[PDB]
């Protein structure tokens, strides 16, 4: 459970993400693929990307980071009351991605790393705990929609 104070920590640092969504998205996806290079194989649209330099120069990767953070930010702003926004996203993910759902845990760690790296003054221990809870709630609710239809179950 997030307190309302914790939701406000989440939204306060998210405002800093929104000041440079593309840059945060590049940093997060590159961190994901350096920490878990085994995940890159499952991103069909990145089949041409192998090196950090190639990822930093990729418009496909930059656009994908923007799309991911755009949808994540819209869900975070609902402060847990995200059924209407989450259900179509999760059900489409379940029937169109066949990217393992455990990869959401890896990208969550990448988000926390990047936010701490870029915004330490606004991402201390309390804000990191709040963001960790918010992304865990998101992942659990996505898994719930997957399990409804039987995917990743």
């Amino acid at each position: 459970v997030l307190s309302e104070g914790e939701w406000q920590l989440v939204l306060h640092v998210w405002a800093k993400v929104e000041a440079d969504v593309a840059g945060h998205g590049q940093d997060i996806l590159i961190r994901l693929f350096k920490s878990h290079p085994e995940t890159l194989e499952k991103f069909d649209c990145f089949k041409h990307l192998k090196t950090e330099a190639e990822m930093k120069a990729s418009e496909d990767l930059k656009k994908a980071g923007v799309t991911a953070l755009t949808a994540l930010g819209a869900i975070l702003k609902k402060k847990g009351h995200h059924e209407a926004e989450l259900k179509p996203l999760a059900q489409s993910a379940a029937t169109k991605a066949k990217i393992p759902i455990k990869y959401l845990e890896f990208i969550s760690e990448a988000i926390i790393h990047v936010l701490h790296s870029r915004h330490p003054g606004d991402f201390g221990a309390d804000a990191q705990g709040a963001m960790n809870k918010a992304l865990e709630l998101f992942r659990k609710d996505i898994a719930a929609k997957y399990k409804e239809l039987g995917y990743q179950g």
